[PDB]
């Protein structure tokens, strides 16, 4: 299955008339034994993986940078048995008011296996969203890890996004 996995992000910076576009890059972490309980920890700017496993070499709280302005690696492959989903997604900073996907231009994200390309997006379809998953990566019966697009929108800011990014979805 997937070994390593980045993911990477892009958006504008606002207007000189407003408050800085603060947009993180989050993933967690699900234990074996609970694939949709609370996250087993959080992955972002200001916060690092405990086992050394998921690494940002960049990140942005104004995409005043042109192209990818934030990117963060996962070496699955090394991650704990005890660890058996992922699920990485994209939040934007609430705190200088409601702003969502649709608020902020040239919004995009790329997820990737080296040069195996596994999901590009826009977020058009979660454009009135103020965080969105992007994708989850869980394990097979044989241990490999797998992708799945996951681009699914919420409407909490960045801290409460982490504690629900991981919940089941509904039905449907
Ligand atoms: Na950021
Ligand atoms: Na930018
Ligand atoms: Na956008």
């Amino acid at each position: 299955g997937l070994k390593r996995v980045d993911v990477r992000l892009k958006w504008d910076p606002s207007p000189w008339d407003r408050p800085p576009h603060h947009l993180d890059i989050i993933a967690t972490t699900y234990a074996a034994d609970a694939p949709h309980g609370r996250p087993v920890y959080v992955v972002q700017f200001d916060k690092r993986s405990p086992d050394g496993t998921i690494n940002m070499s960049r990140h942005s709280r104004t995409g005043q940078g042109f192209g990818f302005v934030e990117e963060m690696t996962f070496e699955l492959d090394r991650l704990s048995p005890s660890i058996a989903r992922v699920i990485v997604g994209v939040a934007i900073h609430q705190d200088n008011g409601h702003k969502t996907f649709d608020d902020v231009s040239n919004t995009g994200v790329v997820v990737a296996e080296g040069y195996r390309e596994l999901l590009t997006d826009g977020f058009e379809r979660v454009a009135g969203a103020t965080a969105a998953t992007v994708a989850e990566f869980t394990r097979n019966a044989s241990g490999a890890w797998e992708f799945r697009e996951a681009v699914r929108g919420f409407d909490s800011d960045p801290v409460l996004f982490a504690t629900e990014m991981g919940s089941a979805p509904r039905p449907g």
